[PDB]
């Protein structure tokens, strides 16, 4: 119990949770980043910085003389490589020595007004920088205490919950259904059948694979591979042909704008993923409404109206689950059976005609491998 509500953020900038690093502690605000594996930390000024881990003012910090460089598609980060004591306030009862790149200089990686210094990529080695030596912070988390190789996150729409050791009943409604993790790098899962109202996308489903398919907390939107994409973005439209429109709204560049509480939600479609279940040819769905994938987007100039961000981009790097996907469910990140549950969380996404939902089994004896 002492663990909920230890989140802030929101979708479009992040959720993140308090940490300390060194000794005496100092407190940092940190992103909770289940598709990076890397825990790195603001360690000099900069102009959207509200502070920053120093080093030199922490006894407990070993410098490990590595340097490492991290570019991202849009910005990047340099820094250092060392060690130091690090424990999560509002997180499990222990302290823990932890690798830490020290961030020393950085462009376009940090957003004004996020409220987070760091990152706390939760995902596993293999993708780890400089490579897979960097033992991941959960791994050594793992190692030095008694906690459960295990960790669940509740991402509330409008902060939430992340639950290090267990699973929070309190926090879901309804069963627990399991995806497997496919493979230990992300949080990589299996997409066998897409549905947009009721109606099937009918493509193989391995294009729904197409590089691979993660569960990634440190995404906002729901990224789709090209071709799901365009079927997406075509079905959706047909479902709100009542209103057009502009290209912008559709690539995500532009708001979609209505008069406070007049949201048209029942124009727009629900969205069924069904994720590969434990048994061979078995599978759940996990149901998303409007309410999830139009982002809101909060500004005090255009309060008069609710403006939102259509949250369903094209990827070339396969299938993101993002944060707009994972609000309103309980997801369980299951490392000690490398497997990921999810079920109906507190916070879900309802109105009176459509709630958000986990629902399952469901059967297909004419089924090939949906990995690519
Ligand atoms: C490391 C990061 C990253 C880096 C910097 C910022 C974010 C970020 C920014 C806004 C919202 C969110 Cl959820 C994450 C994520 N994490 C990912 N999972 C994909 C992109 O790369």
């Amino acid at each position: 119990v002492e663990m909920v509500d230890n989140l802030r953020g929101k979708s479009g900038q992040g959720y993140y949770v308090e940490m300390t690093v060194g000794s005496p502690p100092q407190t940092l605000n940190i992103l909770v980043d289940t598709g990076s594996s890397n825990f790195a930390v603001g360690a000099a000024p900069h102009p959207f910085l509200h502070r920053y881990y120093q080093r030199q003012l922490s006894s407990t910090y070993r410098d490990l003389r590595k340097g490492v460089y991290v570019p991202y598609t849009q910005g990047k980060w340099e820094g250092e490589l060392g060690t130091d004591l690090v424990s999560i306030p509002h997180g499990p009862n222990v302290t823990v020595r932890a690798n830490i790149a020290a961030i020393t200089e950085s462009d376009k990686f940090f957003i004004n007004g996020s409220n987070w210094e760091g990152i706390l990529g939760l995902a596993y080695a293999e993708i780890a920088r400089p490579d897979d030596s960097l033992e991941p912070f959960f791994d050594s988390l793992v190692k030095q205490t008694h906690v459960p190789n295990l960790f669940s996150l509740q991402l509330c729409g409008a902060g939430g919950s992340m639950i290090i050791g267990g699973i929070d009943h309190s926090l879901y409604t309804g069963s627990l259904w399991y995806t497997p993790i496919r493979r230990e790098w992300y949080y990589e899962v299996i997409i066998v059948r897409v549905e947009i109202n009721g109606q099937d996308l009918k493509m193989d489903c391995k294009e729904y694979n197409y590089d691979k398919s993660i569960v990634d907390s440190g995404t906002t939107n729901l990224r789709l591979p090209k071709k799901v994409f365009e079927a997406a973005v075509k079905s959706i439209k047909a479902a709100s042909s009542t209103e057009k429109f502009p290209d912008g709204f559709w690539l995500g560049e532009q708001l979609v704008c209505w008069q406070a509480g007049t949201t048209p939600w029942n124009i727009f479609p629900v969205i069924s993923l069904y994720l590969m279940g434990e048994v061979t040819n078995q599978s759940f769905r996990i149901t998303i409404l409007p309410q999830q994938y139009l982002r809101p987007v909060e500004d005090v100039a255009t309060s008069q109206d609710d403006c939102y961000k259509f949250a369903i981009s094209q990827s070339s790097t396969g299938t993101v689950m993002g944060a707009v996907i994972m609000e309103g469910f309980y997801v369980v990140f299951d490392r000690a059976r490398k497997r990921i549950g999810f079920a109906v969380s507190a916070c879900h996404v309802h109105d009176e005609f459509r709630t958000a939902a986990v629902e399952g089994p469901f059967v297909t004896l004419d089924m090939e491998d949906c990995g690519y």
